[PDB]
């Protein structure tokens, strides 16, 4: 690279977190987490300096159907605000058409979060009932998945979600988790298995993952199309995996 | 023109059809990869011819000369246009060819004959009574040669100095070596084949311990190929539509 690399990411524990004493720290030293360590290791094996930045709008990435404008970390790569995205960013077909992804460094699938005691076990259960509302993050891969799915059960769920009143969408993942906890079992949150399981095993220990994953995908490091950094970043990811660092980082950062 | 697809004869990925001697062309073969090639050829809009890799190898290179063999070599040296097989995505392979995003996941595991006193990779590295090795021309050999983890590096130090040779030249040779060694050989292979062989007679093998790593199979094309981008989007499409899970269930006793 010829400049200091601008890395965009999102504040999502345990991937990126503010240090207890971040107010006294400068630059990259303010943050900590799985993706903070991963960026240092990618930058080390690619030979560039980098500055960690938090995505301005706090979004993963969605595409406006009318204007085709992207937002979130995806938009920051498409419109030249960032050089690389190191975050739990899901590899998707639609995103792969405007940005480049490295090979996945972590796997996941869409899963269901419920409040302990809710009579729900699968997405089939959710689509066949009207007592428990459900929704997902509005600006992420999960919304994209349901919007595009030709699969009957998932299309039926999408049709219900976008027509529900009050809205069942949430604009952050934390909003979704909180909605489950305060809805007395009347709201089920559709989110990725990684965060679902993470929340499950932590206080107040009142949420739970039910059913199996709805699909199988992974997180990847993203760069803009044509960037002379994607090839290097891709090899770095594969080297860190083959050397065993990704397993070490997983164990490092991963109660009820 | 017609795209030359290189693959390898491994069940249930690629197999000979019943009465294959009387069939011609692509109709001689069937399996997960045979169905997968048709789907990718459909979404990418090209005609293709299935061919089995000449040397029956997955792909390794000489450390000094950097010359490749196996399916990787057929792509690097212009003998095939695309590889559709259980070919593992690795660092060294991605330096000379391109891979799509993984269409299937797997890890390195340990195969033993039933009754062998082994449960993990650490157990093997702590002794020599029970020999252990892996395929010589594959990604598992690359893993043990390039792994920075201590226990794996000790297994590599043992393998390349053991006597008689613990390496094998085909996966069938490794499995046969476990079944014939009366419990004195452990074969390091990928979990997909380990668990598949486990549920097939003679039913005298089993998988012990968790996977030593986590990786995936990807569709390979030579660098600069005009099929690369399209093939990658096809895999992601087939995954989104659930067809990869359909093929798995379709093609996947003790
Ligand atoms: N990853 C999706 C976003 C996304 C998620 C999601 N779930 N978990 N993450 C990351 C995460 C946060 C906190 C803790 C842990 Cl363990 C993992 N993203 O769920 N629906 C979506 O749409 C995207 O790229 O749009
Ligand atoms: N995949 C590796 C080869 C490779 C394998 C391996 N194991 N299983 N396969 C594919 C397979 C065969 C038979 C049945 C089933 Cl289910 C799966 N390849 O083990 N060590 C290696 O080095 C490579 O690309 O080099
Ligand atoms: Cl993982
Ligand atoms: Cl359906
Ligand atoms: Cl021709
Ligand atoms: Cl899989
Ligand atoms: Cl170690």
């Amino acid at each position: 690279a010829n400049k200091t690399v601008v890395v965009t990411t999102i504040l999502e524990s345990p991937y990126v977190m503010m240090k207890k004493n971040h107010e006294m720290l400068e630059g990259n030293e303010r943050y900590e987490g799985y993706c903070v360590d991963l960026a240092a290791e990618i930058a080390k094996h690619c030979g560039f300096k980098y500055k960690l930045t938090i995505v301005g709008d706090g979004k993963y990435g969605a595409r406006d159907a009318d204007t085709k404008i992207w937002n979130g970390m995806v938009g920051e790569l498409v419109y030249g605000k960032a050089d690389i995205a190191i975050a739990p960013l899901t590899i998707t077909l639609v995103r792969e058409e405007v940005i480049d992804f490295s090979k996945p460094f972590m796997s996941l699938g869409i899963s269901i979060m419920i409040k302990k005691g809710t009579p729900i076990e699968s997405a089939e259960d959710l689509s066949k009932q009207t007592e428990i509302a459900y929704g997902t993050l509005d600006s992420g891969s999960t919304k994209e998945f349901f919007r595009r799915s030709k699969i009957a059960v998932f299309d039926k769920m999408w049709t219900y979600m976008r027509s529900a009143e009050p809205s069942v969408f949430v604009r952050t993942t934390a909003e979704g988790v909180a909605r489950v906890r305060k809805s007395k079992g009347k709201y089920a949150y559709l989110l990725e298995s990684t965060m679902n399981e993470y929340i499950e095993q932590r206080k107040p220990c009142d949420t739970m993952k039910v059913g199996g994953n709805l699909d199988s995908k992974g997180y990847g490091i993203a760069t803009p199309k044509g960037s002379s950094l994607g090839n290097a970043v891709n090899l770095a990811v594969l080297k860190l995996n083959e050397q065993g660092l990704l397993d070490k980082l997983k164990n490092k950062w991963w109660e009820c």
